[PDB]
């Protein structure tokens, strides 16, 4: 049937079954989908202070809108965020429908970084307010030569604590300056949960060699029950959002109890999905004799949205027909807690 | 009888039962009311706001109490001159649903609200959880064969969910009664509706006004579970505003306050889509052409869970889940056509 | 496999499994705890508030940690004299659930809260998502056969959903311990309970106190997806309040603040209904006649999704969806009878 | 799977799918858009060109973006007085297709073109290959029943294929907007249309204007492979021309230049035929009798192959060949009747 | 049936069949289980005296409670235990239910290292006294690059001689200082049995290359007969326990004939299981031109316990139902003496 391609994309995020996947449950009567993808080379960094004497690169793949991947202790992170935000780098989906634009609220002039405490406005540029994740996957390949392919990795999926300050907003293209913004997992989660986490005790935890990580594939799991959409609400902020104050330009709620913090958390995250945390114990990188482990990151976030009539995409929307196999497809998918499976 | 419930679900004006429900077993004890109103509507002769324009703009939204807003209406021109797009509203007065505005400190009922003084929007329905079983609109042109020209175009759409797109106004369509309901805000036309490319929306249709009596407009639900809407307590000051004139149409001052989002959530069944209609009517200039006369028949079938303090709580019955509910919903919403035959 | 889960769903006190679930596959990885408590309750001898009254008022609510509130109990009269309707609370101390009040600036645990100074209600469970698999109360008249007179009446109702109808108090029923849960507020009796004509409510039943040992009260879930509740971070200054006395029962200071709605949403499983019970007991004069003594047995089967930091995360198991879940829920909630044969 | 595609093929206004295709597997990766427009058209009141004439001449052509040209319409009389036969154009503004006139040396967009200075007609779609899945026109007499008199006649014909029979004008029907499409040139009426004895043409039909609401005009494709059209880069100086007036209707200055043939080939899907319609309307004297007012509804379902630079490239889907394509096309084109029952 | 997951964990210690495995024989009427796991990077050390001129790392995986793995001649062992206790390192299960706490008996104040000869008390902190091993496995992966993956290994399982001084107590987390204690195989076993053992003569002995050890999986074998639980008895000691006197803080019975020695041996070891001894003939490590072989150790000990009513875990206990396939599952498992099998 026609739902076969949708189910295939549901269980295999990188599947080539269809360019316009859907969750065939009939929730979004008329909707369109985009397969957001990005491929980036990532290398563990040589940090002077924050990750001094550490060859561990920390990866969080989260169901956030636009910037699902956060990497701490990457060379790009050390370059772009020196000593700030855990020297992290972000992989997002620039030049694709989703995203926001920061404006000065009083005048409407786009502005990045935000000039807080002055009033700001995150303008939703996607032409949609309801969105959900069909499936989200990450593929990591060790791109070093055979004489430098040493190291290992550990990974586990987990139930996120839903703390507003665990998510942040950063440019979709991974820079610190472009005013096309997405929602990313905050590096603050690493130093409050991630670094101290007892990974081995999490169900589904797995480990392996970096030279074999190219055979692994990490994907988030949805619920077996109906996958409710996330509603993007209007968002304006003054001092209710904050950053480290440095050139990293990673902004997150100033606290966890304000109404803005909860609104930001709810609108920026698909809370039907789980999170995955990966530690890459890489080849050392000191810049003189060891130059770290270079990786190939391939992240795909399949998203279904309901476009509003003002959008030019509203003409392309198609009908979402409910299928009888959707629930059992999802249950079969999420009945295995293994953090990764073979490609 | 699940068959009668399904019949009402797919045909809002069906007479299968007087107590329809969504037979999914979500609300354990509940009671439903089929809110209805019949109103005559004519495109207005506005001096400035719609000067020279023969288009009457109709929005049918899944709001509690006042589903229909009509801009460039003769009633709108008379009641709300030069304000709120000279709109008129069709609601459900004298039926259980509704609110009453009070001055919060003293408790004195007060309409229009005395902003910035603290106000309270008291829920008078005796319920806090509500949902829409089905909503329908029927329009008939009431002109003679010598005056029955014109055409219409309509489409359903996914609403952008902006708090200022909804407003609160008297249920009976007046500006003073103080039996308030939630309506689509005429400000939606100024920002989305007027400049909207209707022809590009899926399910868009057009037709002649003389043939609109054979059409029927209904909102479409989701195929999945139809979650109910919760009415929260509502007190406000400067967080709500209006045009400041005698139109007495009030709405959130901005789109970002907590009150704005609470108002949006509680006033709208966000499981249902919206429909927009443009009526290209006979000109109404006041001297040589006197417009198109319409009969509007709007029905909103609502299911609520009454609280024990209500004088309707004793009449609640059980909601029994039926197997065919999802199939009925999917069959209903699989066709995006804005209207069908009656 | 899922038969034990269904058994616990329909029978809260069933011995089928120590780790029940709602087998719908909603929480992929989750663990469950069967929160239970057995207490002895007798009607009190109030000097002023319930002076001369022989009625104990019991509310069974789907609140996290302290589901039962008893007004005009001996323990209520002793611990909370002339305050909060001299009510007692039955909670689940020493088990996983609960909060801890802190001074926000320093993090030092502190009970009672030092209003209006900034307080933080730290969630001490390792979970943020929780839902009630099933909740039930058993009441046993422990009086001698010679003193078995009296009668009771009960009803289930759709809850007002007002923030001030819920409160926070120590889990162990005291006023001093800094392990806090969420309880139905005795203010609900003042506003709704006392003035309710219970006999009119659907599913209302009455019986003799000597036959209450054969009855079982249990809340009714929905037939649709039992969506979980999210515990949000909570910090309060003047947004919470109390009677000002030593009863230390704290609740939102109004029904409209952001904290009020957050508290109400996070503390209550809104997929369940509430139960109100009136116990008409033997009089308690304090010296010679000690009224009626009961055995209260309340069980709240809760499913939670533990976060990584929790030591319980290692024990979580996979929730597999079962085909009979909807049928079981609908069969359970299709009967509005407030109690069924034990 | 392909049933929806066949439905759109035989019924241009069908609601089967928002992304139709010709399922022949010609374009491996492609996306489709259903270009539609609904306009009100009434016969004009010309001072000189159509002075005293009640006939509107309508050409439905397979031109990219502006398929319909109406001569002697009120809008034509207003926008293009005494020029280009006082014609109106119905195009598809704001949708993907269209061009932009530039000054060739600087690249600055400029409309009208500054002949004889070098101009460039930049293709603003992200595609170079395009073909028409199906094209149809619906005409509705919007006059009152009292004023429903008049008749119409129509025929389909094999097109001359002369470059000056096509022109470029703004997509939105204006004379000033710099979003350009390809339209049938009103010069074709002067050379062919006006002097045509329509009654002799095969498939010719006539009817009453009051019954045109029951008719549907659609172009007929071939039964063989529907080969796509290629949009070539186009730069022109004196090779294009206009009447010299404010109507801004531009067409090749002769029929033999390389640019003339390139323009003709790239702007027209030559696998389709054309349709000529004569509407004999009520007279329009400009003050008391306003002639006949129609509702024009034209849909052009187009399949394109987007190039990598386009943002639409990500949305392209695989065109799978179907066994029923040839049968569907042959069944469609085997009937030369100019219109069929709506 | 439901016993399928239990049998799967019985035969595959790293199986993801269930998070709460059991031995479905109906011995422990009401019980709860924990899957104790730890993942540690291990490298053969460069010792100056004890393992001078030796590239052999000695691994013993024993059915001891909490610290099943002992590695001699590891870099961590050379660092933490210089010249003492065979320069060994231990992989245990910290932060998981099992373990002990050392106290001064007279005052009850926790104290590590013990201040012997003064009276000490090993306080059982698990909330249980009856325990048994469902299954125990070890996975070793060579984490060197392809230009440093030289070496080989040999392994054999054996029947332990049950000498009390062959086991010891050491912190669960592998340090020498944390007061959360477990039971480990004593390095003294190596110099009395292990170093001189004729490994090739033991049935089931196998050998291979270090670059292929990642395909091997070592697991202990239980008896085919009923798996009796081990009872943890109260334990207090003065001079009946001893160490080398150095900063290694590895403590073991002072002799083999005291009542305390036998009690320690019986309570700390599941004597229904066999032992495995592995020799890793690693790449040389001299600190100037060869830096040894780096490994990834992944050890899992699946344990079933009966919690006492004072424990908070007593509420979570489930019923142990006897299954008809348990005996044949165990017999099929232990009928092959091969020291390792493919993963």
């Amino acid at each position: 049937s026609g739902a076969a391609k949708h189910h295939a994309v549901r269980v295999k995020p990188f599947s080539n079954a269809t360019t316009q996947p859907k969750i065939p449950d009939g929730l979004l009567t008329s909707s369109l989908s985009r397969r957001l993808q990005n491929v980036v080379g990532v290398r563990n960094g040589n940090s002077p202070s924050v990750h001094a004497g550490s060859d561990v690169m920390h990866v969080v793949i989260a169901p956030t809108l636009g910037v699902p991947v956060m990497i701490a202790n990457s060379a790009e992170g050390v370059l772009k965020r020196p000593g700030l935000s855990q020297e992290s780098s972000f992989i997002g989906f620039p030049g694709q429908t989703v995203g926001f634009e920061n404006l000065i609220e009083s005048t409407g002039v786009p502005t990045w970084p935000p000039t807080i405490p002055t009033g700001q406005k995150l303008e939703n540029k996607g032409g949609f307010v309801l969105w959900r994740i069909i499936s989200q996957g990450l593929r990591i390949d060790l791109a070093n030569s055979d004489e430098e392919n040493d190291g290992w990795f550990e990974a586990c999926r987990f139930n996120w604590r839903n703390v507003p300050r665990d998510v942040c907003m950063t440019p979709l293209d991974g820079s610190t300056t472009t005013n096309s913004i997405g929602i990313a997992p905050n590096p603050l989660w690493l130093e409050e949960v991630g670094y101290g986490m007892a990974m081995v005790e999490q169900p589904g935890y797995k480990s392996g060699l970096l030279k074999d990580i190219k055979k692994a594939e990490f994907m988030l799991h949805p619920r077996t029950t109906t996958h409710d959409p996330t509603l993007i609400d209007p968002f304006e902020y003054g001092g209710s959002m904050t950053s480290s104050g440095g050139i990293d330009n990673v902004y997150y709620p100033s606290d966890n109890v304000s109404g803005n913090a909860v609104r930001f958390r709810d609108m920026g995250v698909d809370q039907n999905m789980d999170w995955i945390y990966i530690r890459l114990h890489c080849r050392p990188n000191n810049g003189t004799s060891s130059l770290g482990s270079n990786f190939l990151f391939n992240v795909i976030q399949n998203v279904e949205v309901a476009f509003n009539p003002s959008s030019d995409f509203a003409a392309f929307q198609t009908i979402n027909k409910a299928d009888t196999k959707t629930k059992m497809v999802a249950d079969g998918l999420n009945n295995n807690p293994d953090v990764f499976n073979g490609r």
